[PDB]
């Protein structure tokens, strides 16, 4: 009763690469890169394809630092998150029609113009910590409860 989707964070020692979706899924709030994915296709290497065709980037190594599971009251199809991080990409960030993106230093990160969830999570992924997660939404502004604990194997 759930689909896969993967989220890839571009993060280096003092910057975090963030995009700012212009319409569609996660308009108006700024996003890592990722999206569904295929059928024959493992979850490495959908978030690899993800991450290269959202953000223009090439990546030699991805980490998985996390598993977030969204339930939105209502919908039957929960969100099943696979999260990533990398620091060694090769390329520079393109924006088009579809995503902005934008570095960030990491006492920047925009907070206030993204997820709820990621004022959560998004600590623990930048002290190099895993995650296991679960956030339950009414609409996509307010969390009605949520688990979130470290693990040692994601
Ligand atoms: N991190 C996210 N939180 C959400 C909360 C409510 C509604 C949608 C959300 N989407 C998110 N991300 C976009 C790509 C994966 C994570």
């Amino acid at each position: 009763a759930s689909r896969l989707y993967t989220l890839v964070l571009v993060l280096q020692p003092q910057r975090v690469l963030l995009g700012m979706k212009k319409r569609g899924f996660g308009a108006g709030r700024w996003n890592g890169f990722g999206g569904k994915v295929q059928e024959g296709e493992t979850i490495e290497d959908g978030a690899r394809r993800e991450l290269q065709e959202e953000s223009g980037l090439t990546v030699d190594a991805l980490h998985k630092v996390g598993q977030i599971v969204f339930e939105f009251v209502g919908e039957p199809e929960l969100m099943d998150v696979h999260v990533f991080c990398t620091d060694s990409i090769q390329g520079t960030p393109v924006e088009s029609d579809e995503m902005r993106p934008c570095w960030f230093q990491l006492d920047q990160i925009p907070f206030k113009d993204m997820w709820p969830d990621d004022s959560y999570w998004f600590p623990l992924l930048l002290q190099k910590k895993k995650f296991h997660g679960y956030f339950k939404f009414q609409g996509q502004d307010t969390i009605l409860d949520y688990t979130l604990r470290e693990v040692d194997t994601v």
